[PDB]
């Protein structure tokens, strides 16, 4: 198990364009491709963003190039958070990939923000943390996903997506 694996599981496969659960246009492995509600708009970014005239169809090595990038990025955006660096910089293998999970889904930003979460894990104070984290919108909307980032830092093992 890794985040690779982990972040497929929660996010599934979808080789055409698609609504997330927020309503967005989103495609492959949970990649948005923007938070506009026309289906041109997202053509386009799409198209922009695999290089070619897809007419809103993506293969699914197109779909692990762009999962690919996003994994990238989120670590990268991690490392370079002063809020974010510090705290994965404390934690394990396996939580690191939590947090990598949520910095995929919500952005920088988003995690960034979740400051008293933030200090529990950096405290190690892994059951408040969980708690904490349950009073959310995050965990409200997409409760079985949450659950499974949630158990994923209390336990610092992989047991939910076992
Ligand atoms: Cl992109
Ligand atoms: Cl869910």
């Amino acid at each position: 198990m890794n985040i690779f694996e982990m972040l497929r599981i929660d996010e599934g496969l979808r080789l055409k364009i698609y609504k997330d659960t927020e309503g967005y246009y989103t495609i492959g492995i949970g990649h948005l491709l923007t938070k506009s509600p026309s289906l041109n708009a997202a053509k386009s970014e799409l198209d922009k963003a695999i290089g070619r005239n897809t007419n809103g169809v993506i293969t699914k090595d197109e779909a692990e190039k762009l999962f690919n990038q996003d994994v990238d990025a989120a670590v990268r955006g991690i490392l370079r958070n002063a809020k974010l660096k510090p705290v994965y910089d404390s934690l394990d293998a396996v939580r690191r990939a939590a947090l990598i999970n949520m910095v995929f889904q919500m952005g920088e930003t988003g995690v960034a923000g979740f400051t008293n979460s933030l200090r529990m894990l950096q405290q190690k104070r892994w059951d408040e943390m969980a708690v904490n984290l349950a009073k959310s919108r995050w965990y409200n909307q997409t409760p079985n996903r949450a659950k499974r980032v949630i158990t994923t830092f209390r336990t610092g093992t992989w047991d939910a997506y076992k």
